[PDB]
C-alpha cells in the first residue's frame, strides 16, 4: 500500500522501497538493500511505503544529515511515524545541546573502562554457552547461542537477577519483535513497568549497578527525573539486544558459509579484531532516521517540515563509493569505512562492548568448533526492518573435529 505522493516530492525521486519487506529479501537483506545503490538510483528517493518518507542511499549523505542534528531531529527516529512518535527513549529520542549530558550519563555505564571489568564473565559466559552445545554437533545458533548471550551480559552490568531473564527476555521481545497483537506504545508501556518499581527501589537504596548509577546521575545542572532514568534504563536494555544477537547471527552465517575466512581466523587468529571490523562493514543491519525541523533544501532536494527521513546506518560501508567491491569480505581490507554505529551526535555509546562481545565470541567458537557448516537443505531467512537480523541459524559439526575447552 502506497502513501498519496506529497505535492513538493516530484515523480523523478520515487522508489518504492519497502524497508520492512524489500523486493530482494530471500537473496539476502544487505543484498536487498543494496538495490538503492545501483547507478540509476538518486542519492536522495522518496517512497511511497510505510507511510511515505525519504532514504538517503550513499553514505556522503547519510553521514551528512547524521551530523546536522538543527534540521534533522531524533524527535521521530523510526519508520512509521507512529512508532517514531511513541519512542521516547533516552538518549536516542533527543536533539543536542540536551541530549550531551544525558549521553555522558550512560556512557559512564557502558563506555571504555566498564568494558575491561565485564571481560571475564563475557568469556566466561561464551565459554559456558559453547561447551554446553559443542558435543551435541549442532545447535541453532540464533536461538542456543546469540539470544542467550547480551542479555545474561546486561543482567551483570545492571545488577538485575539471573532468574528475570526469561520474563524480561519476553518483555522486549514484545517490543523489538512485534508482531501487531500490541501496539508500540503498548509494548514500551509493559517494558517500563518492570523497570519502574526497580528504579524508584535504587533511588532509595542504590547499589553500583548500572540502574543505580543512572537512576541517581545529575544531568543538565540537577538531579536525573524517576521518568528519565525509566527512559534511559528502556534503552540501555534493549540498545545491546537484537543489534549483537542479529549481528552475531549474519557473521555465523557468513563464516558458516566460507570455510576459506573461518581457516584464516584459524590460523591466523590475530586477524580477529580485524575480521569484526570487516563482518560490521558487510552485515551492517541498522537502519533508523530523523524528522525534518523545517523546510530545508538538501543536495538539490527540496524537503518539508516533518518530512521522516530514513538514514540507513547499513548502507554507507555498502556503498561502492566507500569501499571498493563492498560485497566482498576481505579481512585484509585496508580503510574499512562503515556507519554500522551510527553517526554524529548519537554514535553507539556501546560500541566497544559490541565489540568484544563479538571478538570474543568468535575466538572462543573457532577455537572449540573450528569447523562447522550450515545445516544441509537449509536456507537461512533474513528479516528486514529497523535492525534486520537471521529469523534461525541450524549449524551442524562433527564433535570429533571438536576441542573441549
Ligand atoms: N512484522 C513486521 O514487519 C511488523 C510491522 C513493521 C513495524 O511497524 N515494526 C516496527 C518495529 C519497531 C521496533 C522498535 C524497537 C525499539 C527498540 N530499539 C531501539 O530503541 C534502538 C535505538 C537505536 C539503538 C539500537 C538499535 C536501533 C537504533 C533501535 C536500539
Ligand atoms: C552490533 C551491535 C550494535 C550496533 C550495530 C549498534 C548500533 C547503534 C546505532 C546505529 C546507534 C545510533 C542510533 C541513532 O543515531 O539514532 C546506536 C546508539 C546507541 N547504542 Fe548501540 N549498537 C550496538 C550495540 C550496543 C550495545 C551492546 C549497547 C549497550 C547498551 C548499545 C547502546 C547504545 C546506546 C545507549 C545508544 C544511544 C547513544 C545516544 O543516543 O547518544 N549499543 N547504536
Ligand atoms: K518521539
Amino acid at each position: 500500500n502506497l502513501a498519496p505522493l506529497p505535492p513538493h516530492v516530484p515523480e523523478h525521486l520515487v522508489f518504492d522501497f519497502d524497508m520492512y519487506n524489500p523486493s530482494n529479501l530471500s537473496a539476502g537483506v544487505q543484498e536487498a538493500w543494496a538495490v538503492l545503490q545501483e547507478s540509476n538510483v538518486p542519492d536522495l528517493v522518496w517512497t511511497r511505503c510505510n507511510g511515505g518518507h525519504w532514504i538517503a542511499t550513499r553514505g556522503q549523505l547519510i553521514r551528512e544529515a547524521y551530523e546536522d542534528y538543527r534540521h534533522f531531529s531524533s524527535e521521530c527516529p523510526f519508520i512509521p511515524r507512529e512508532a517514531g512518535e511513541a519512542y521516547d527513549f533516552i538518549p536516542t529520542s533527543m536533539d543536542p545541546p540536551e541530549q550531551r549530558q544525558f549521553r555522558a550519563l550512560a556512557n559512564q555505564v557502558v563506555g571504555m573502562p566498564v568494558v575491561d571489568k565485564l571481560e571475564n564473565r563475557i568469556q566466561e559466559l561464551a565459554c559456558s554457552l559453547i561447551e554446553s552445545l559443542r558435543p551435541q554437533g549442532q545447535c541453532n545458533f540464533t536461538e542456543d547461542y546469540a539470544e542467550p548471550f547480551p542479555i545474561r551480559i546486561f543482567m551483570l552490568l545492571a545488577g538485575l537477577p539471573e532468574e528475570d531473564i526469561p520474563h524480561l527476555k519476553y518483555l522486549t521481545d514484545q517490543m523489538t519483535r512485534p508482531d501487531g497483537s500490541m501496539t508500540f506504545a503498548e509494548a514500551k508501556e509493559a517494558l517500563y513497568d518492570y523497570l519502574i518499581p526497580i528504579i524508584e527501589q535504587r533511588r532509595q537504596k542504590p547499589g553500583t549497578d548500572a540502574i543505580s548509577i543512572v537512576a541517581n546521575g545529575q544531568v543538565n545542572g540537577r538531579p536525573i527525573t524517576s521518568d528519565e532514568a525509566k527512559r534511559m534504563c528502556g534503552l540501555l536494555l534493549v540498545g545491546g539486544l537484537d543489534t549483537v544477537v542479529n549481528f552475531l547471527s549474519f557473521s555465523m552465517e557468513f563464516l558458516a558459509k566460507s570455510p576459506e575466512h573461518r581457516q584464516e581466523l584459524i590460523e591466523r587468529p590475530e586477524r580477529i579484531p580485524a575480521a569484526c571490523e570487516e563482518l560490521l562493514r558487510r552485515f551492517s543491519l541498522v537502519a533508523d532516521g530523523r524528522i525534518l525541523t523545517s523546510d530545508y533544501e538538501f543536495h538539490g532536494v527540496q524537503l518539508k517540515k516533518g518530512d521522516q527521513i530514513l538514514l540507513p546506518q547499513m548502507l554507507s560501508g555498502l556503498d561502492e563509493r566507500e569501499n571498493a567491491a563492498p560485497m566482498h569480505v576481505d579481512f585484509s581490507r585496508q580503510k574499512v569505512s562503515h556507519t554500522t554505529f551510527g553517526h554524529g551526535s548519537h554514535l553507539c555509546l556501546g560500541q566497544h562492548l559490541a565489540r568484544r562481545e563479538i571478538i570474543v565470541t568468535l575466538k572462543e567458537w573457532l577455537t572449540r568448533i573450528p569447523d562447522f557448516s550450515i545445516a544441509p537443505g537449509a536456507q537461512i531467512q533474513h528479516k528486514s526492518g529497523i535492525v534486520s537480523g537471521v529469523q534461525a541459524l541450524p549449524l551442524v559439526w562433527d564433535p570429533a573435529t571438536t576441542k573441549a575447552v
